[PDB]
């Protein structure tokens, strides 16, 4: 159906009463469709806490992740929430709010598999495409090779399939593919090999959006909706402390 591509200021966001919010829907549990092909994830909820903390109705795009960025900057959306950890480099195209969250890359192998980021020496890594893992691994030397996706289901469904050695991605997406897939006793968790705080995307220059967007998740944060949410998803608080 196609859109009205703009970069919004937050009052012109505030006169339509709609807020466009852009996310991948590949990286679950943050962000994924559900066995009932419709959007969810703890960011869904934390963005849909974010527009109604507003006084806006949400309207969610999901598209592929290594377009997101560039989209939020041709005015597709008036904000990102799709996992994005904050880096020097991404900082130079958007503008990041305050973090949603704390996590770490962690490496993922078959049992006996790599555990270190010392055990990669000759193996093959998978890493999602425009990720902080892909990132990571480019800068580990002696790596054989690092086989980059576009989705990064798909790296760890060829470690299952043995077409890679290593899979390097978020712990907490980790964890729970291993806990949904049951792979307790074929997948193995090794070392968190960088931390990273991970925050909601503005278009470069979106000041007054950000402002409104900090504002929004700090309120969230102190009147328990966000501990409510995190709750949820997490059995945990997920706050960087
Ligand atoms: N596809 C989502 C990637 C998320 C990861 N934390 C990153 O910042 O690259």
């Amino acid at each position: 159906g196609g859109s009205e591509f703009q970069v919004r200021s937050f009052e012109e966001i505030k006169r339509s009463g709609e807020i466009r919010i852009g996310t991948e829907g590949a990286f679950p549990p943050f962000n994924y469709f559900d066995e009932r092909n419709q959007l969810t994830g703890f960011e869904v909820d934390l963005g849909n806490a974010i527009a109604e903390r507003l006084g806006l109705k949400p309207r969610w795009i999901a598209q592929s992740f290594d377009t997101l960025l560039i989209q939020l900057n041709q005015g597709r959306f008036d904000f990102v929430i799709a996992s994005h950890g904050i880096t020097e480099e991404r900082a130079r195209a958007v503008d990041f709010t305050n973090p949603h969250y704390c996590t770490g890359g962690v490496i993922v192998s078959r049992k006996g598999g790599p555990r270190t980021a010392k055990d990669l020496q000759g193996k093959v890594v998978g890493v999602q495409v425009g990720t902080t893992y892909m990132e990571a691994a480019q800068k580990i030397p002696g790596i054989k090779e690092v086989r980059t996706y576009q989705r990064d289901p798909d790296a760890l469904q060829d470690l299952l399939a043995g077409r890679i050695d290593t899979w390097i991605t978020d712990r907490f997406v980790a964890k729970e593919a291993i806990k949904e897939r049951k792979l307790e006793n074929t997948l193995q968790v090794g070392e968190l090999v960088f931390q990273e705080r991970v925050a909601m995307a503005v278009a470069k220059g979106n000041k007054s959006l950000l402002d409104a967007l900090n504002r929004a998740l700090a309120e969230l944060m102190q009147d328990g909706t966000y501990a409510r949410i995190s709750q949820k998803w997490f059995g945990e608080d997920v706050r960087c402390k």
